[PDB]
């Protein structure tokens, strides 16, 4: 086999991202979890030498084993191979010299899109959250995911909680810890971890398989989150044996109150039990673009 798919995680770490550790001043903790924590920080001399820059720094728990350390370097290498895009939390640097690996990414001041919709829900109108912002959010997330799919990458945890918002109502997909390049192929996950069942495609729940089409299913659930203004999916349906039975038999959520028919038509195709009948993110983008032109 003289031809091979290049594994981005097998490539060496590019030290063009290396940033001096002593030039980071940590601030308030933005979020924590089983992985570790993401803290807001000031990068002194990151872009401009004498200009401090507010950034986000992802780090592991101090008790992380050797396998947990090598996983954070892989995500760094994946983000390096992915490249920059406006609709993803882009990589800005890294601290890799003989210490706890620090991943420096872009900072999004308005937080996650899920909590943003919930505080602006009471003041929603068809400084106000409008329908035009929801269509713009759906459009930007479709573009970021189309950029990921164009690089043969799956996110595997697409949800409104993982969409960040910054200045200018720009949405960026974040959290690439489970992002996988599946060029060889498409990805069967084997591990012990809590899973977001209500966002997962049926094949992911029953066979633990993840593809471009499973990301499309999650995007449809994200659209329901967006046009229901941050409500939990499948309200009144706990994750139990009856939930799996209904999902398998074809139960789907009805249209949210503020979703246009064309947008709900996208959700239904995203929720097709046949993965090959679901649209691609490239198709979703061209569909939303035709909708936005009509104002």
């Amino acid at each position: 086999n003289n031809y091979s798919y290049i594994d981005p995680t097998q490539l060496p770490y590019d030290h063009k991202w290396e940033f001096p550790r002593n030039r980071l001043s940590f601030g308030k903790t933005l979020g924590a979890g089983a992985f570790g924590k993401v803290v807001e920080a000031t990068a002194q001399g990151l872009i401009k030498s004498d200009a401090a820059m507010t950034v986000a720094v992802k780090m592991l728990k101090p008790s992380a084993h050797s396998t947990e350390r090598e996983a954070l370097m892989s995500e760094l290498k994946v983000l390096s191979y992915l490249g920059n895009h406006e609709n993803i939390v882009n990589l800005l640097g890294a601290c890799t010299h003989g210490g706890p690996t620090l991943v420096i990414t872009e900072y999004c001041c308005y937080g996650d899109l899920l909590n943003f919709l919930r505080r602006k829900r009471d003041e929603f109108v068809p400084d106000f959250l409008t329908l035009e912002h929801l269509l713009s959010f759906s459009y930007q997330v479709a573009k970021g995911m189309a950029f990921l799919a164009s690089k043969n990458c799956i996110h595997r945890d697409l949800a409104a909680r993982n969409i960040l918002l910054t200045h200018g109502n720009i949405t960026k997909i974040c959290d690439f810890g489970l992002a996988r390049d599946i060029k060889n192929d498409n990805y069967v996950d084997k591990g012990n971890a809590r899973l977001p069942v209500k966002w997962m495609a049926p094949e992911s729940i029953f066979n633990s398989v993840y593809t471009f089409e499973s990301d499309v299913w999650s995007y449809g659930i994200f659209l329901w989150e967006l046009f229901s203004l941050g409500s939990s999916p499948y309200p009144g349906m706990p994750v139990d044996s009856k939930f799996y039975k209904m999902i398998k038999e074809g139960f789907r959520m009805s249209s949210p109150e503020y979703a246009p028919a064309e947008m709900y038509d996208i959700m239904k195709t995203c929720w097709d039990a046949d993965p090959d009948k679901r649209p691609t993110f490239k198709q979703i983008v061209q569909d939303i673009e035709k909708q936005i032109s009509e104002s």
